[PDB]
């Protein structure tokens, strides 16, 4: 579990979005495993605006933050998981690291702020849904 809180937005994995999220929907994209809902309180997170490929992510199944190198966002085949069939996911970054289904929502951060959230795992990789291209998260 986990979310990003920026302005009056909450960014969650689409597959973990609640009824309240869907009832307050701003934007969602199944291909990216992202959903954004509206919030009452202002959030603490700053979104990175950069093409970093190094950062640190939170792994809830280890209670640990790990430094990782990660691929630039691209369109990647993902094998079946507990929460999706095998399918293509867009805007996905991969690193070598541990990720189980419950790790989804852990933040990946670089020197510029939040890069994305854990979205995929298995076969010794962790996949992150990028948010750095969502410039609208920083206004209105
Ligand atoms: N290698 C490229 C092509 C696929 N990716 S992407 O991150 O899925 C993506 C999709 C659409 C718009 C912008 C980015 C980047
Ligand atoms: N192995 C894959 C096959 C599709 N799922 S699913 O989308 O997580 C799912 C789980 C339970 C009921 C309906 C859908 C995982
Ligand atoms: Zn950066």
């Amino acid at each position: 579990s986990g979310a990003i809180y920026v302005g009056n937005y909450r960014v969650v994995n689409r597959h973990l979005a609640t009824h309240n999220d869907w009832a307050n929907l701003v934007w969602e994209d199944s291909s990216r495993d992202l959903l954004v809902s509206s919030t009452t309180a202002q959030g603490c997170d700053t979104i990175a605006r950069c093409d970093c490929q190094t950062g640190v992510y939170y792994c809830s199944s280890r209670r640990k933050h790990y430094p990782v190198s990660f691929s630039k966002p691209s369109l990647i085949f993902v094998e079946a998981s507990e929460y999706y069939p095998a399918r293509y996911q867009s805007h996905l970054m991969l690193a070598v690291g541990h990720s189980e289904p419950g790790d989804c929502g852990g933040i990946l951060r670089c020197q510029h702020g939040v890069v994305g959230i854990v979205s995929t795992g298995g076969n010794g990789l962790v996949g992150f849904a990028d948010v750095r291209d969502l410039l609208w998260l920083d206004e209105e």
